[PDB]
């Protein structure tokens, strides 16, 4: 079964993409010093309403998850994969 | 500065890649229950001898590492991005 | 190696999407009567620069292709899939 | 009123699908070298018959038909749409 567990602690880039299907997409940034990295988080259920609610760019945030990455086939009929973290369950979401 | 932090635990899909400049270059597989996933782990530094020396297909391993994305651009002259975990310092590699 | 073609004659819904990489995007329709039904059309090479350069909304046209399907996982991480009428080699645009 | 027309001549994926209301569900399979792409033929009235009859997985088969494609949402709510290749009048089956 093994573990795939993703901790990340940084601010985000831009205010949240929520989607109510719900659903919030947002760029976390987590740096060094910068090699400064940019994250694609993927919240999904009620954690995406508060999100929206009250995350809001520049906002400090901890977030537990997993890793998925899918892989989509474009026009050029070419696969390409993006990577991202997913806030399912167990994954949490916390303003700082 | 935020923190990026990446955890996993799984099995190898196949024997190390290991490359003496060295690198290893491991595809750890972390299922559920089962959408099982695949993990493409750079194990940099010493950390990389010891992989080859006896780590071998098959073998559970425990990781910690950090999420490192690199885009590169290819003859259709298109970008295209690759997404792996890094186990350069901090991280860490166990025989399980 | 079986034989897949495709031949249209129908009229734009809207002036071309070229996105030179070149791949031109276009929604052909061909009704009946009237299900009026719409198409997926995908220039590819030169047959965009074409497009873009003189066919334009309305305009009546013929084309022959090959059928192309491709599928691409959603952030829900559902498998979706997409039918296309691709103009590679082979089919051809005609201005009518 | 343009013109929908798709021809395929191809090998069947799996015996036909026949269930009369008739109407009949075949995959044919069409290749290239392979991109070996799969279709999901629709073969309605007396046709339909007849593939049960006698077509039968492996089959070698001609078809001309139109395309069609439907949406129907789903439990989660979401829109999604099926692309098939109809066999009402006009097009035709052959056995070959």
């Amino acid at each position: 079964r093994g573990v795939n567990k993703v901790i990340l602690v940084g601010n985000l880039g831009q205010d949240p993409e929520v989607r109510y299907m719900a659903v919030a997409n947002i760029t976390l940034a987590t740096s060094e010093s910068e090699q400064t990295e940019w994250h694609r988080v993927v919240l999904f259920g009620k954690l995406a309403e508060v999100a929206s609610e009250y995350l809001r760019k520049g906002s400090q945030v901890y977030i537990e998850g997993q890793l998925r990455t899918r892989k989509w086939t474009d026009q050029s009929g070419q696969d390409r994969y993006t990577t991202e973290v997913v806030v399912n369950v167990g994954g949490t979401m916390q303003m700082l």
